[PDB]
């Protein structure tokens, strides 16, 4: 397939054509990583909700796969979506999905019913509801058949939230170790509260907590995830539960966004710190800063200091709306997780996860050093559209901001800026006149996220720019900023902006990236 279109990330995923929402599935297995996606396998919208398939053994390289859920009753009247969930691989064969020394994958997924129906199980289900099911693969994930016989297998929400039938979704279910069960974590969208539920076998559950609402409410809780992640560098560990709302994202934003919670975790119940749920309804801890990173699911089949979580780089506010074509969004670049004591207090740091060295070369197509980087703009160089920028400079600078123009027109009057306003301790990114901004009146804004220097007054910044994007990684990784952008054919350029003053002990280097297609 030709990938070469206008706005096509070259190292982020995107399906050949058509719609793609929340990623599924992930799960690292025999050397292949697995990514099941929300999908339309007929329209460039949302709808007929399948999960999609695509996979590699380095995160970076994907190969596309035949739809994996097709839409029950696809061509004709659809009486069964697949909407978002997760995937294990049972080498116990605890589901008896296993057949002639071949262990299961096992898919579990919320079932959403557009009409009322008596399933093959025998279950009645009542309109737009929504209950949690399982599928397994024999084949390595490559075809799936579903738990027809007992299907639904977690039907309704606890009790006493029965009413809450339509929206009950999201099932993220995992292997716990310590009690050796399987883990599921569903979220009650509405009532911004998680229900967790285990199990012997995949199929019999049994509710043994609930968790929330905290922090952010202003939107339906979506994709909830939990996992045990390493904090500095010695043995101690915690547990982060991430998820996410539409709307109520991060400040600045209009839209869908991705919180967490850091705490401890007993096999039934998550305990969040004291410290990481603060008074009211609207504070919070931001998995990132940016307008486009949601459903941010973390992978099944990784260790303790290799795990990464999957994100939709789209929101919900103006995703059906943008300008691409045949396909419509792509995931963000994939982000490896773990814990960083900064500031006292136990905080998510990320690393771009992908094969860099495969597609970018250590020699910098650009590179600059300024003790004092004069007032102003820099000079043009040409970067074209698919880039990594490190940038470090010293907090102690005497400018107002220091900047790059990224992705800009030739006059720079189109161009995307990301810096570092000294005063507030801020990374932005400014995609106010980023190209196409015509579809949404939210899109073109101005973000921000917090960015202290590190401990010699440094402040750093990594920046990975593809055809449609632009994801900003702060300091050791710990604020991370992703939006969209939609520039012309020529915006190409790429300069320096020192605004009110100099910018002190300034390093930038400019990285190719070549296709993964
Ligand atoms: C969910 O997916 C379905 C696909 O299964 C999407 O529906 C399709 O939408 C596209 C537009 O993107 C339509 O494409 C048009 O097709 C025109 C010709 O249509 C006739 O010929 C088709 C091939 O034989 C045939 O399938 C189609 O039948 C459909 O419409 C009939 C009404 O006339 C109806 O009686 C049938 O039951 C059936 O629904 C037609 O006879 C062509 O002239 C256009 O150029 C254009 O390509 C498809 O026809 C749609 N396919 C179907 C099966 O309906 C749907 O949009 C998706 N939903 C969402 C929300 O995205
Ligand atoms: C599959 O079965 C194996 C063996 O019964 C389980 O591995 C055990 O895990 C416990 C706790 O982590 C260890 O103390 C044991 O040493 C392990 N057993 C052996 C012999 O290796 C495993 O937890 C089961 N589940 C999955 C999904 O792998
Ligand atoms: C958040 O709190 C405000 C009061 O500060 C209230 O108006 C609003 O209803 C709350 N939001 C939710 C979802 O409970
Ligand atoms: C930028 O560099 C070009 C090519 O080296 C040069 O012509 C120009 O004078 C430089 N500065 C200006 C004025 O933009
Ligand atoms: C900048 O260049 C573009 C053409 O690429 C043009 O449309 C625009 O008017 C120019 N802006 C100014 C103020 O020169």
């Amino acid at each position: 397939f030709n990938y070469d279109q206008p706005y096509r990330g070259q190292y982020h995923f995107s399906p050949q054509k058509n719609w793609m929402n929340d990623p599924n599935g992930l799960l690292y297995h025999n050397g292949t990583y697995h990514l099941f996606f929300q999908y339309n396998p007929g329209g460039i919208e949302w709808g007929n909700i399948s999960w999609g398939h695509a996979i590699s053994e380095d995160l970076t390289h994907w190969e596309e796969k035949p739809v994996a859920l097709l839409a029950r009753g696809f061509g004709s009247d659809v009486t069964e979506m697949y909407f978002s969930g997760s995937a294990v691989a049972d080498v116990n064969n605890t589901s008896g999905f296993g057949k002639d020394g071949k262990t299961p994958l096992v898919a579990m997924y919320t079932s959403y019913y557009p009409v009322a129906q008596t399933l093959p199980s025998g279950q009645t289900v009542q309109e737009d509801q929504q209950s949690q099911s399982i599928a397994y693969s024999l084949d390595d994930g490559l075809t799936w058949t579903t738990y027809d016989a007992a299907n639904p297998v977690i039907p309704n929400p606890p009790s006493p939230y029965e009413a809450e039938y339509q929206n009950f979704r999201d099932p993220f279910v995992f292997w716990h170790d310590e009690s050796q069960k399987w883990v599921v974590v569903t979220s009650i969208a509405e009532l911004h509260k998680l229900a967790i539920y285990t199990s012997d076998n995949l199929k019999d559950w049994k509710l043994v907590s609930e968790f929330g609402p905290y922090n952010a409410q202003g939107g339906v809780w979506e994709c909830p995830g939990l996992v045990k992640l390493p904090l500095d560098s010695g043995n101690s560990t915690k547990w982060v539960i991430t998820s996410g709302l539409n709307p109520g994202g991060p400040p600045g934003t209009v839209g869908s966004g991705t919180q967490y919670f850091v705490g401890e975790f007993d096999g039934t119940t998550f305990t969040p710190d004291a410290d990481t749920v603060y008074p009211g309804n609207s504070t919070a801890n931001w998995m990132d800063w940016g307008p486009d990173f949601y459903a941010a699911a973390g992978y099944n089949g990784l260790s303790l200091n290799d795990h990464v979580h999957i994100g939709w780089m789209n929101n919900w506010q103006y995703g059906a709306n943008i300008p691409t074509y045949p396909w419509r969004s792509a995931m963000a670049i994939p982000r490896h997780m773990a814990l960083k004591t900064i500031g006292s207090k136990a905080t998510l740091v990320q690393q771009p996860q992908e094969a860099w060295s495969s597609i970018s070369n250590k020699r910098p197509i650009y590179s600059r050093t300024f003790k004092t980087l004069s007032e102003g703009s820099t000079n043009t160089t040409t970067t074209g559209e698919t880039f990594k920028v490190d940038l470090s400079f010293s907090a102690k600078s005497k400018a107002s901001t220091f900047a790059i123009a990224l992705r800009a027109s030739a006059n720079f009057t189109e161009q995307t800026l990301v810096g570092y306003d000294f005063a507030k301790q801020q990374i932005f990114l400014d995609r106010t006149h980023s190209g196409d901004v015509s579809f949404d009146e939210t899109f073109a804004s101005v973000y921000h996220g917090p960015l202290t220097p590190d401990s010699t007054g440094v402040v750093k910044l990594s920046i990975f720019v593809d055809r449609s994007s632009v994801e900003v990684f702060g300091g050791q990784g710990e604020t991370t900023l992703t939006a969209q952008i939609f520039p012309s054919s020529d915006a190409v350029h790429a300069r320096l902006a020192s605004t009110g003053g100099t910018t002190e002990d300034v390093r930038a280097d400019i990285y190719k990236i070549a296709s993964t297609w």
